């Protein structure tokens, strides 16, 4: 037998950072979870008992915290490159760093109409994640993305003209709940290391929010043929209006809300038109997916 | 052996409803869960294999859908109300129904400035709920609650001056981190009947959006001795506001944020004045209660 | 404004105890998480900013830690009671504790048909839960119970006779699948004190063996004529093999299996006799609950 | 723009299958939860609003169930191979079929020593699992796996002779406690198509069970230097003892359960030779993966 592939290192480590400006007393706090796993010279770790190559994972935690103390974590495409170097730099045997970072929402409270300048809350689980990998000698690879947008329109999406055959119940509709939770993820061109990350580093907020607000929109707003025609209308816009993303990938479930049939209770009308009460369905869920990319 | 208390019914029922303004048309939609538990002269299903008693389960999921197709669903301490009255009314044998609603948020997305009319989004877990008690005889007794409302605040908390003994570790300090995720339940007089609740429908919107700010300004403002003595400053407000609560409960969880002493790594300051970098604990939590009722 | 109920502590302490046997080399394993909350003369804590009556939630979980280094964790009856009666007995004016203890499952491994000395699996999310209520001058209140234990029979288990009105869609059926997740709580007469319990302690761990088995062979056995026949005969064996339990309560959903019609895909039967494929349902359950105690 | 990947279908598909014996009345039951993602010649969906080539993911969903009631549902294997077989061979325009199963515990329960016949508990939250891909043109590879195998050994890990640096604070140790959570997948040699997976049937159960025992056992008796040298040493082992399986795959988190240090009061011994009492840690932990295959 023999090692094929190895990776290790240490996963959900939770970070907190404050930022305290002197000047205007205004606090800014950023939390996020990592994960940092390691690839290299590390086999003999495996099949000979051999500790030496290992860099603790427990190290691994503190580095994140050091790392934290001394740099920006955001935006987290900048942390992540940051951390990933490291190891690579530090680590003469470690050859591939790859770094996962959640970060979490502390929106600034408004208070009788003003932003306080300590107090936070936490509006909605929707996360912002980065996925970097740094290679010796390949760069720097980040996949962005947003994940756990949860959404609904109450009508103007559409689902008929699909293939019928003896497996076939679903009657076709021209008015539907479509509801769903968005992963919206958009992989950058290949960065040449740390100094190209930097000098790219403006992009990374406004194409965040770029993505966030053509997801939005485009879901509000398309008289939807299919999840399928919707989402591809949103990977469109968001290659348009980014020249250094080269592929977007978005994951959808299809949230299903039944119609109930109430008319076998004293002929009550609940069906098509008179459709006011229905039945959300935890499971099963369609899930579709693509990937879109340049001509 | 005697049956000293038996009680059942359906829970996890889930429902949608939309409305549908004809003139302007704006939709609003309301998704909740829904739980009714029944009481009454049910034991001889117990002990002697009795069915003739049961309103079965099923019968009560179609009776939520049904009652929600002929009734309005907000404010929910009305369809709550309407919900268990019907039971009490209908059958014989059921002298008490327990009814609670949990409220999931769908707000209106704003596109361009504007608000959208028919497309939502779930802006946090944060949840409003409501628990029905109606007893014959004994009329409507109604617990309305906000839950999973997460804040931080970074600066502006205080712990000291506690009891110090032979089991005591933990250091005073005039600078921490507080976070909690809010459970907040307003207990309202005793109702008479429906009519009774029909009359203070106005009162049941007004008095949450007045506990939710109540409870967020406090929290921001309050240059907090303790959890204990900044949920009892919300508690006493909420009374005041509202003549018809006679409670006021909080449970909070105390969600610690630690210090991470890194002056092991090339004398790095980043205790007391130097804090920045944090290591949120997943457990244990502090847990604090209080019930606050009128002098 | 008034403090009408107050009680502080911590929640979520995860505590794992070791026993090395020197003699055998067998070493013996017990996790649990554990809850303490106290009572007493703490309203000015609240009300005034007054600390001075604050035994700190940190200080709590040393007490935790330590009581676990210096006595017995099982039975976790006596674990309870022993830290229950510390806080009352240390601090003059803490007059009640509140202890609820989850036992975690760790099973001791078999390898090529022999127990290992050292080495556990995690057999089933199953719990053995105890909640201690010691309340100075009333003794020491325990509850215990078994929770987690998910359980299906495939035939033998009925439901007809119900009551059938306007709102009955569901039929009667003679042969259906029955599952559940079993909550069985049986409480202990109050205990004067920790000498009354210690006198006991061989009947802690027999009466949940008990209690379990019962269950289990009920479950098994009956030709189920509903949840509410089938937990009174559960609950009516517990009460006669142990005279100490003055209650039985059970907590039982039903979780639904439904019957799925293929007859419109080529007269597929699989409904009634020839019913093999169900559909579990996620939600809504059923929820029975009764409580039986003595004539 | 254009579509670089796209799949859809049905998740979280719940499925319960019942066999009964006449001759013996003995029933045995499975259940699970399926996932189906097509891929082929469906672009147009996406892009032109073209739904004649959209299989709803609603029919995808009735498939599953009619498969289940026209073929044996075990070994998962051989189901799963079969009903992503059909969608090539229905659908013309379909090229690829994607089908993750999950398999639920529902072990037969012993009742005064005897296997019941129609009785089943839920003993423990591990599954296993199958992803089989069906590509036209290159035949079905299959992954199986287990997961959710949660273990603890209380004495016989080390881990010593790591890297020191200036990042490391680690101690190093001769007895710790090691617990994980077993995550171990086996890949399968291509198969030319079903009759080829159906020739190897026997051999799906076998090595699962080998699989579990390999991984157990090499686990209880290994004193282990690493998680790394541990899990390798499983690898070897399966792989020696099933020549049709290529690679072995384990994905094993560090679960940490830290010493307590209590000589802060009265001078408690509970470090190294006197440790009793651990914190078991939720956060973060370390996570160690390796594939190994064939020389
Ligand atoms: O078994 C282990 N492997 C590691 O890589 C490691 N790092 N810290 N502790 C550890 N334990
Ligand atoms: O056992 C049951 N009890 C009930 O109360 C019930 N109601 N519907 N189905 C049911 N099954
Ligand atoms: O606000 C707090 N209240 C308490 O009771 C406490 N105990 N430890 N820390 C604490 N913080
Ligand atoms: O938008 C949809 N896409 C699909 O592929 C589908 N299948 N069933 N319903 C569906 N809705
Ligand atoms: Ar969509
Ligand atoms: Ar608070
Ligand atoms: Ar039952
Ligand atoms: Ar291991
Ligand atoms: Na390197
Ligand atoms: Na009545
Ligand atoms: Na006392
Ligand atoms: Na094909």
């Amino acid at each position: 037998s023999a090692v094929k592939a190895a990776r290790y290192g240490k996963d959900n480590v939770r970070v907190y950072k404050v930022h305290k400006d002197e000047k205007t007393g205004v606090q800014t706090v950023y939390e996020m979870t990592v994960c940092v796993l390691l690839e290299g010279e590390i086999e003999t770790s495996y099949t000979k008992a051999d500790n030496s190559v290992i860099v603790a994972t427990d190290s691994i935690k503190n580095t994140i915290y050091i790392t934290a103390k001394q740099n920006p974590v955001t935006p987290p495409e900048l942390f992540g490159s940051i951390l990933g170097t490291h190891f690579i730099e530090k680590y003469n045997h470690i050859h591939a760093a790859h770094v996962n970072i959640v970060c979490h929402r502390w929106t600034r409270m408004d208070i009788d109409g003003k932003p306080h300048p300590h107090s936070f809350i936490r509006d909605s689980e929707e996360k912002r994640n980065v996925q970097v990998d740094v290679v010796e000698g390949k760069g720097i690879d980040i996949k962005s993305s947003l994940s756990g947008l949860t959404v609904l329109k109450s009508t103007n999406s559409q689902f008929w003209g699909f293939l019928r055959d003896e497996y076939t119940t679903l009657k076709e509709t021209w008015d539907r709940i479509l509801s769903t939770d968005v992963d919206a993820t958009w992989q950058w061109k290949n960065f040449s290391g740390l100094q190209e990350v930097r000098s790219h580093v403006p992009k990374f907020d406004a194409t965040w929010a770029t993505a966030r607000e053509v997801t939005l929109k485009t879901f509000a707003e398309d008289n939807s043929a299919s999840v399928q025609a919707t989402m591809y209308k949103m990977a469109e816009q968001i290659l348009a209006r980014q020249q250094l993303i080269e592929t977007v990938e978005y994951s959808l479930p299809n949230k299903h809300y039944f119609e109930i049939d109430l008319s076998w209770h004293k002929g009550l009308q609940n069906t098509g038109k008179n459709a006011e009460v229905f039945a959300p369905q935890s499971d099963p869920n369609g899930l579709i997916k693509c990937t879109v990319g340049r001509s």
